[PDB]
């Protein structure tokens, strides 16, 4: 069954301001994800060194973007670390908390929204762009989940039990109407090009 959870006030503020305020460079929100992706992909090869057997789950360590217009979903996908049920519904957030106080300060002082990713608290950055984000996840010592959110205060997390993926981590960007650029290749090619160009794992566009 399906768990409803209400977002710590300063990330519900946090995502409020992300979905509100007038800002034009939406495109940021690919390096911001592709920079999770990375993170958590370092994470496994680390770990890895010490006990081989967590790649017992996949040895690939990679990243595809999958953009789907029928769907109007552009999704990122890792094998990277991935996430457990404890990650989403409590530390991510409890971590996230002093990242998104600083970055709220920072934004009088005049930072903008690009710089989110230096405050720890990228991945939210998909609202720019995304109505609904959903999120496919599977740890080594734990359950495939899926998380999801729309915004409005609060988030769900279930077991998934659709298609088992290994280890890693899906987002699914449900773009909104107006946002349908990310869907095309051209376009996704040029904010690899400029923003991510030096990720260390490959990155694979998919066409459609
Ligand atoms: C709430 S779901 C979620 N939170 N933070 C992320 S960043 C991330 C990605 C993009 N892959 N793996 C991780 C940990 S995904």
């Amino acid at each position: 069954h399906v768990e409803t959870f209400a977002f710590q006030a300063e990330i519900a503020q946090l995502m409020s301001l992300i979905i509100n305020t007038f800002y034009s460079n939406k495109e940021i929100f690919l390096r911001e994800l592709i920079s999770n992706s990375s993170d958590a992909l370092d994470k496994i090869r680390y770990e890895s060194l010490t006990d081989p057997s967590k790649l017992d789950s996949g040895k690939e360590l990679h990243i595809n973007l999958i953009p789907n217009k029928q769907d109007r979903t552009l999704t990122i996908v890792d094998t990277g670390i991935g996430m457990t049920k404890a990650d989403l519904i409590n530390n991510l957030g409890t971590i996230a908390k002093s990242g998104t106080k600083a970055f709220m300060e920072a934004l009088q002082a005049g930072a903008d929204i690009s710089m989110i990713g230096q405050f720890g608290v990228g991945f939210y950055s998909a609202y720019l762009v995304a109505e609904k984000v959903t999120v496919i996840t599977k740890h080594n010592d734990d359950e495939q989940y899926a998380w999801e959110s729309s915004a409005g205060g609060s988030f769900t997390v279930r077991t998934d039990t659709g298609e088992p993926m290994g280890r890693g981590t899906k987002v699914i960007l449900h773009l909104k109407e107006d946002q349908t650029e990310y869907l095309e290749e051209r376009r996704i090619k040029e904010i690899v090009k400029k923003h991510s160009q030096f990720i260390g794992y490959p990155i694979t566009l998919f066409v459609e």
